[PDB]
């Protein structure tokens, strides 16, 4: 007898005999789990690690939320699926255009491919914009798909989400967007879906709210992972094959005095090339954001026609804190990104620095606590833990976070 599989974006996924789950722990620097385990707070993950397969994996660069979630969802890098930031800039038009709409997704998700093959599929996110992206191609007329966010759980309908009011269904209020509870809702929905819906494929993804605010091992960080472990214990107890991974890690990005440590790329380019001759883009978040949530460790820049790219790159790389500077072609090959949605040059900052645009009218910082962020090579390493014996499972740099569903269904088969 031939084995059953689903082929998606050039990869063959065996059909899962038991439910196959990937959990994306947003911003989960491996140190978070080590600290919580060491404090005795994750007895289930501790045991799961001992008896399963424990690895580190590499995220996509940029180590941002959307590109990495979409990579996990499609099993492919952004060169394939097209989502490589929150927005891009169009030199013609002079327009900044949001890349977080499903129309910009260029490759099918694993979720749609399994759904189209007759599977039961469930996707739960914390934020609703990612929900719409992740849910592209799912259908809700056969009772075989569920897709909603904690954020808009009370707005779910049968026809568009596969469930009527997921808040009422789960029996928990809609959580505050800026809370651990937004992510707890996802875990809780996941458990209830596993019991009652019995998906063949399920993705659970959260937000990095806690991780931007709190370093590994501090009480609030430990409490979050203590909470996760309870849901993990339950998913594991119900017999699912589970991969726990992350979209990206998290590192402190502040000076000794606790203030943000930023390299203002637009200021530098204005000086060398003329004011606004170039455009620096900060794709970590939406373009309107100026409140320190716009500070990450990866940036891209669009340069005036004719200028000396090679020269400009050398000038940027000479700056302390700027670790990597690549032209479009090279950055796209190295990081597996789409040339048509990346700037002329790509910049990656050092471990404890971020990249900003300018101090002209500035980038007024919001929250109090010392800056923590992601986007660079120093937030690329993430946990990758499976609750099954898989001695052949590769390790980083070969293992990618977007191998999560490949190995989950393999373990489930
Ligand atoms: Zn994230
Ligand atoms: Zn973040």
């Amino acid at each position: 007898m031939s084995k059953i599989s689903v082929t998606v974006n050039g990869r063959r996924y065996p059909w899962p005999r038991v439910p196959a789950i990937a959990v994306c722990l947003d911003g989960c620097e491996p140190a978070y789990l080590d600290a919580a385990i060491d404090a005795g707070l994750m007895p289930a993950l501790k045991r799961i690690k001992e008896r399963g397969a424990v690895r580190l994996a590499h995220s996509v660069i940029p180590s941002f939320t959307n590109p990495n979630n979409l990579s996990i969802a499609t099993g492919s890098p952004p060169a394939v699926h097209g989502i490589c930031g929150n927005y891009l800039y169009e030199p013609s038009t002079g327009e900044e255009v949001m890349m977080n709409d499903p129309k910009f997704l260029r490759a099918p998700t694993i979720f749609q491919a399994f759904y189209d093959a007759g599977a039961r599929v469930a996707v739960v996110t914390a934020k609703d914009k990612l929900r719409a992206l992740l849910g592209k191609g799912l259908r809700f007329d056969e009772g075989r798909a569920v897709c909603f966010s904690s954020e808009k759980s009370d707005k779910a309908t049968r026809a568009e989400h596969g469930i009527d009011n997921a808040s009422a269904w789960l029996g928990r209020p809609v959580p505050e967007v800026y809370s651990a509870a937004l992510s707890e809702f996802v875990f809780a929905a996941g458990v209830k879906l596993l019991r009652e819906f019995r998906p063949d494929i399920m993705y659970l993804t959260t937000t990095d709210y806690v991780q931007h605010k709190y370093a590994p091992g501090v009480p609030e960080a430990n409490s979050f992972y203590e909470m996760f472990d309870r849901y993990l214990a339950e998913l594991d107890g119900l017999g699912a094959a589970i991969v726990v991974t992350a979209d990206h890690g998290m590192k402190p990005k502040h000076k000794a005095d606790g203030s943000p440590d930023v390299i203002y790329v637009q200021d530098l380019l204005d000086e060398w090339l003329g004011k606004d001759a170039a455009r620096v883009i900060l794709p970590i978040t939406d373009p309107y954001v100026v409140h320190h949530g716009a500070l990450g460790s990866f940036a891209t820049a669009y340069l005036p026609d004719g200028c000396d790219r090679s020269e400009i790159m050398a000038r940027l790389k000479a700056i302390q804190g700027v670790d990597v500077v690549l032209g479009r072609e090279e950055a796209c090959r190295r990081f597996e990104l789409p040339e048509d949605r990346i700037g002329d040059i790509v910049l990656v900052s050092s471990e404890n620095k971020t990249l900003g645009t300018s101090e002209h009218r500035h980038d007024l910082a919001a929250l109090d606590e010392p800056l923590r962020s992601h986007g660079g090579l120093t937030e690329q390493e993430v946990p990758f833990i499976v609750n099954r014996v898989l001695p052949e499972l590769p390790n980083a740099p070969r293992l990618r976070n977007f191998d999560a569903f490949f190995y989950a269904v393999t373990a489930a088969a």
